[PDB]
């Protein structure tokens, strides 16, 4: 059993401390169509500094979290070959950005299930019995089998990394809170397409006492497990 | 019958070209004392309500579009149950930390407690008769919900998004309904949040990727868009 | 206090061979005039109430042990928004076909709508403060409810089930708990059906595959196991 | 194009008076070893294959028919992730109970595991590319999938259920999909159970309250009114 991280706004996590058997580091959307060349947020005209700098921070984190002992799941944006689960809004806005899904660029075709593209980078690479989950959209729970997955091995608490902050990280955290998951989002092992964007994804969450939950630096988690 | 695109970020919204009242809703999210008024939660946390007031006029003008046009028209109220059995403590704890805990009494009775004066719809956007209202334990106003429910029932395709706070409980919702595939549009002067900055960062989140949540619009362009059929 | 297992069909219930009142709850289903009593949607479709009432007399009895021992209680009631916005047309055009259509006016008010005498529930079965109440649209408790958010908040892993009707709303209801992995014994004389051969295969059908669903057990076993 | 009503009980199916092919999705729920085939799950627990087999070559014609007319086409898999990290305590004991544990070895691999021999779809009903197929970790194909998602994107409102078993996969799903308001339609002869009497009041309960799940059909009927 471990103790709180110093995280803002609150010591996190508010019931005191950390217990790997109840607590899950969540790797999100890790894949070359989010911070690789070639992909589909390369192929929108988007920095992709701003999206790999949290990649070697997230790598020491997965590390801390395996040698602790607790849950590990990571998660791959993605759609159905036969794009069954695509939405046409969704379709629509890709081809107007220049990046339509299932259209083929130079790592296969943009966010289908078993493109090179859509793998999770080597640098945070799973292992056997670290959960896989396929989602067609932004936030991991919808349309899934997560909360399946957390409900089954007794999960109450959430470690948050990956990409965007904004986007994919954001609607996760928020579908968590909703279901009463303590979380906790790591501000070096996410980014974000506009730096601003990063910044106030992290500051929305520390209003009104933390409202999602509380922000911390990896260097904050890392002290609190050693 | 059929209305034109809204003016909007980044696209002429919706995406399919016009707008169809039968299957389209306009949400009010939240406009209640505890989020808006003196004595409430946010005032009670030391937050400036001018902040998430301003868009209350706005709203009203918009409200009044989307019954003129026969728009299906939905209301939510953030709140719990008095026994506090929807309440995560996690919730309960930083809201004690943050001054304002709720289940306590304070100037507007218990805070964000179902049947109390401060959880109440403020009467400037009072709704009526046919427009259902969504009592959320949540942010998101999908979660432990019946609104799926009554959209589905509807034929509802297209949402316009209202109410406060701009980065919580809109924005929770906004991306509730686009992972669905619901088509939706944030009205920038119909919302607001306990910062500015979190405001305007709210909306340009929207916006970036082809409009990845939707598009943005001030309420003056739906409303050009209201009175132009096709 | 701790308990042991019920004698219970096909098992000795539950699985992980204890009861713990603090992650157990017993669940309500529908206790309503609508569904056992005099001028209510069940009576308006001509089915035998007897059918129906049989259950509330043994259900107060296992509500007074629940009580007595400290687990959480939960009631249902099935029913909907004046505005009828979660009213399904094909649910509405059955009940219209079967001589008692949602909404319409009859001896206890507008049938299955919230707020109505024909919906409330029977005084038998009174809720006490702090037993929470669903409202439900659906015959399963879990779909556009916060139930589950209720459940997990309290820590709730085991569920005891009673109410009507045994093959609609309580089977819909336990196939739904029991898909998240909730353990669930259903009381055979605290529940029945419109028909007496559809409340008897609704318990055989629990029963197969080592408890398909969960376990099945009359109120006197789980009585036993509580020491009331 | 549109298609009359089928001669179905307790009511002409469906309440809407026509089947648009648009709207109309025919689901196939686990034809898979482990619930009808020599050596799976349900085999291993000692129940009558028979009971489980007599509905596939019905439910092979009713499938070439959706194929004809260009209905939408679901298949749905019971079975679990490898590693069982979607496998609840209770349901793997009751397995155990029964003689047949979800992840042990049996004549057709890892009982209901993705992947296994057991869990594949049997070949007389094979999927086709454009019929998407539902991996399900229980009982009701809709929890824990993303089964709601490919309905709405496709705008089904109308199904027609075959597969096994009546009174658990088949029904979980039915009860499932009629409280989000979707019209079922049950095919009598494309579906069996481990017990014909759980099967015939299967059928039965459908039938209650001017229909409270739905309608029931034979096969013959939907053919009928499909031409």
């Amino acid at each position: 059993i471990y103790s709180t991280v110093n995280a803002n706004p609150y010591a996190w996590p508010y019931d005191g401390s950390i217990d790997p058997a109840h607590t899950a580091l969540i790797l999100i959307d890790w894949q070359i169509d989010f911070c690789g060349p070639g992909g589909y947020v390369d192929s929108m005209g988007y920095d992709l500094s701003l999206t790999r700098s949290g990649l070697e921070p997230t790598a020491r984190v997965l590390a801390a979290a395996r040698d602790t002992g607790m849950t590990v799941i990571h998660t791959r944006e993605g759609h159905r070959p036969d794009l069954a689960d695509l939405p046409p809004n969704k379709r629509w806005r890709s081809a107007s950005a220049g990046a339509e899904i299932g259209s083929v660029g130079p790592c296969g075709r943009i966010l289908v299930r078993g493109e090179p593209g859509w793998e999770i980078v080597p640098e945070v690479a799973p292992r056997e019995g670290e959960p896989i989950i396929d989602k067609p959209g932004k936030g991991a729970f919808y349309a899934t089998d997560l909360d399946l997955l957390l409900r089954t091995r007794g999960i109450t608490h959430l470690i948050l990394t990956g990409i965007t902050t904004d986007v994919s990280v954001h609607t996760t955290m928020r579908e968590a809170n909703d279901r009463g998951y303590e979380c906790l989002i790591l501000s070096d092992c996410t980014g974000a397409t506009d730096r601003k964007h990063h910044e106030a994804a992290l500051s929305m969450v520390t209003m009104q006492g933390g409202v999602f939950g509380a922000t911390a630096h990896s260097d904050d988690l890392l002290a609190a497990l050693g």
